[PDB]
């Protein structure tokens, strides 16, 4: 199709579900979306693989993992003729605990970048989407499973557009339980359809402290109007303040907080959250 | 439980120089093992000195100080980092310095900022560790570098240089440690006849300003060698503004020195009312 | 003194060598010692010794002795701080060898060698050209000058050509900061291929680009004006490198009929490569 033609199907906002053929739980979700929510075929295609649509959302599926897949807003602009206005990956979790969780989180690496992305590099955090989906996500959660957030990690991290990874973990058990893909089809339909009205009485943060689930974090999410950004996990500690303030740049809304778990937290980096917070007038949030 | 002037010997699990020196501390001085931690890690107390231990770099520890405050409730007095000195020259050493980034900072703290120095501790420090040598090695200044720099309390860095095979060294940590505790219990009362400079000019290890401390009276703060200048007027003036004892001269190695600095540096004496010290 | 101890010489008599060793002190991390060599005091930096004579350096014969005598330890190697002087304005940063092809003129013996140290030589001239921002030559020289009677591995490296150049003070830094290097490194990266180099100007120019290009180290090197000298001459040359021999490398445009003659056929005679050049 011509560019001409594309700024015409595709005109105004595009929301974009980022799939892939190589995860378990990511085909899960798909067919959950399609079975359920209105999906159409289209004529268009991407990585040599249909495009699904529903009004102004859209089902886009690659060949390989997700993680890698730096400059995707380019390659979605290329071969379909616009930037997307958020994109959500519908991705498995791993782990070796056997942790049974409905997640979200936001990519980038602190340090060393060994699954995806650059070197102390952040993708563009989405607050309100990932607020939203852990706020669904509990209510519609019959499973007894856990739902929170996770610490920024994994690629990509090249990518200009808002997005945020929400997630089946933490085995191919749960990767292909047909309720948990319907749970988060059903939560992917509603962030897509309230983020951008939703929005308006969550308070940005930057979140700092605890394990990789992010339980303090992910109470405040669920109890008030926190709405976290990238989140800084201890065994991520220390970060330089240069790192730190890249992170604090990389939010798709206005940073408004930094938020400390504060026995989560090492000493140098909760103090130098603090001085940050001061220089840069963010609210300061001590938890503990 | 640490009611009365604490002093702080601050060390690392992740420098093999620092944990040398701490059991080196810890064996031959009277330090018992408290029920208190700092950073999750033992702290050990000796009369009114104190060993902590952090779990990774310490340049990096801005607001170090802080921290103390928060985890164990006291100011401290002073800080002694005990560190190692890492270089590809095979040089063997036992240095001392005070932190802070006369441009850019690459190893922590800001830019163009500080930490407070503490002349008498270092000159103290250059004095006995030169006396305990029988290694053959140099004890000199370093130049000002590294962080951190978010520090309140006047604080220095007494180092083992320049490769794991120095660090390591049992006699090394003895003469540190031994100096460590001369340094701490002196400091304040061996002073008097100390001139506190700032001091202009030379390569990182600062040996004219290294030689006029072992010999005569000047107690060196900051060091501004050769390589970190030219500065500009208002960083030197900061610099002069980060010591923890009153500043009386400006000291400067002249060929050592760039002809911009070492002018700044003699009509910045003459305006703040600093004796003016030349070598050359 | 125990330890693996390399001496750096100096002389109060060469403005190049003073500069040199303002550098080393002002630089690297020297002490002052109680020691005294020649009267003057010694520096030290780890296993690394800076001793200044009183007089030209290229007249002690037996320097190591003395090392031997007044500090009690036998050195591994002596690297010489100096000036070279000529006529012919070259700024430069070089290094050779001492040794006399024929008749000794500046110090040492008529047709003696001192020990030769190929690694040190080609990291050296490596390190100059790195650092080199002057936009001088760097290169070799010619085997020549005292001393001769050496028994531990030395080389000269130096600032030509004249006051101009030897008191500059990035020159100084430049020599400091190779000499300081290679003590640190000659030992380490071995392997190079250690030849004698025969042909060529005072400065060595095909040598040179051989050293720098390639894996050649050349110790003893004999250029064209010191041509012809004897099999008995060559083969003394031959018996004075700190590291083994490997080759006898000609520069054959840049060489005497008769020496490269000889060469090609000492190289044969003893099974050593014979690398022609042109
Ligand atoms: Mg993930
Ligand atoms: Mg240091
Ligand atoms: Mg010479």
């Amino acid at each position: 199709h011509s560019s001409g033609r594309e700024n015409l199907y595709f005109q105004g906002h595009m929301k974009v579900i980022m799939t892939t053929k190589v995860d378990k739980a990511s085909m899960n979700i798909m067919n959950k979306l399609i079975e359920n929510f209105g999906f159409k075929e289209t004529e268009y295609v991407f990585e040599g693989n249909p495009v699904y649509k529903r009004g102004d959302v859209l089902i886009l599926t690659t060949n390989d993992e997700m993680i890698y897949y730096d400059y995707l807003d380019r390659e979605i602009e290329n071969q379909l003729g616009f930037k997307p206005e958020i994109i959500a990956f519908a991705s498995r979790h791993s782990s070796k605990q056997k942790l049974p969780a409905l997640t979200t989180h936001v990519t980038g690496n602190w340090g060393k970048a060994m699954y995806g992305g650059k070197d102390e590099s952040f993708a563009v955090a989405i607050p309100s989407a990932m607020k939203l989906s852990l706020l669904k996500m509990s209510e519609l959660n019959d499973l007894g499973w856990t739902v929170c957030y996770e610490a920024t990690h994994h690629g990509p991290t090249e990518l200009e557009v808002p997005s945020f990874f929400i997630e089946i973990g933490s085995s191919e058990e749960e990767w292909i339980n047909d309720r948990a893909g319907e749970i988060i089809a059903e939560t992917i339909i509603y962030v897509l359809d309230n983020y951008e009205k939703g929005r308006s009485k969550f308070k940005v943060a930057l979140g700092i402290g605890g394990g990789h689930y992010a339980p303090k974090q992910t109470k405040r999410a669920l109890e008030g109007d926190l709405a976290f950004g990238h989140i800084l996990p201890k065994y991520a500690q220390p970060v330089s303040r240069d790192v730190m303030i890249k992170a604090l740049n990389r939010f798709g809304e206005k940073v408004e907080a930094i938020y400390v778990d504060w026995k989560g937290s090492r000493g140098e980096t909760r103090q130098l959250a603090k001085s940050l917070a001061q220089e840069l007038g963010l609210e300061f949030i001590k938890d503990g």
